């Protein structure tokens, strides 16, 4: 792909984070803590899952960023509407305002309803995410495999401003403590 020149500097919004997350001082990394991180509750925090939003809002144009997923067993990545549900249980779907892919139990899937199997020969250590607001496209790229395409959501109906979306995943196994990291431009 040749989307690299639309690179944007994403930072994480602490106020949206689940209360167990630890976001680095530079707001570029996030990991699961082993306990509640001693913050007040608010209506923006994702309550049931270890999720956090980027601070940036996009309503036009072309945007690109990269995320490091090295040695994680589970995670979700993509974009979502600014007005997605924060509290309780929900599925990641375009009907609920999410355009995402994930790793779970040794398989990769796109967050359609129902979910779609992905075909990845080289497990990625970094993921590229491209959004074309006007075209209604969200695409995912395997940076470890020379930028190969993972998945394209087309005919997207965003229906609002978009925010970068992250889930570090649960750490029931003791094998999923590693962080998500926003990679430098
Ligand atoms: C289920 N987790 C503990 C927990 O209750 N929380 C952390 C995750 C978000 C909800 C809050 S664990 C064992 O760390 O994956």
């Amino acid at each position: 792909h040749h989307h690299h020149h639309h690179m944007v500097h994403i930072t994480l919004d602490r106020n949206t984070a689940n209360s167990w997350l630890i976001i680095s001082k530079d707001r570029r990394q996030v990991r699961m803590g082993d306990t509640h991180q001693n913050v007040s509750d608010n209506k923006e925090r994702f309550s049931n899952y270890p999720m956090v939003l980027g601070a940036q809002r996009f309503s036009s144009g072309k945007m690109y960023w990269e995320v490091d997923v090295t040695q994680k067993e589970a995670w979700d990545l993509g974009v979502c509407r600014d007005s997605v549900q924060r509290k309780g249980q929900f599925s990641l779907s375009p009907e609920n305002g999410f355009w995402t892919i994930w790793l779970w139990q040794d398989s990769y899937e796109a967050g359609t309803s129902p979910q779609t199997t992905l075909h990845i020969q080289v497990p990625p250590c970094q993921i590229g995410i491209f959004v074309d607001y006007e075209a209604g496209v969200v695409s995912f790229y395997n940076i470890t495999d020379h930028g190969s395409l993972i998945y394209t959501f087309s005919e997207c109906v965003f229906a609002g401003p978009l925010r970068p979306f992250f889930n570090v995943g649960f750490n029931y196994s003791g094998g999923n403590a590693a962080p998500l990291k926003l990679c430098p431009l």
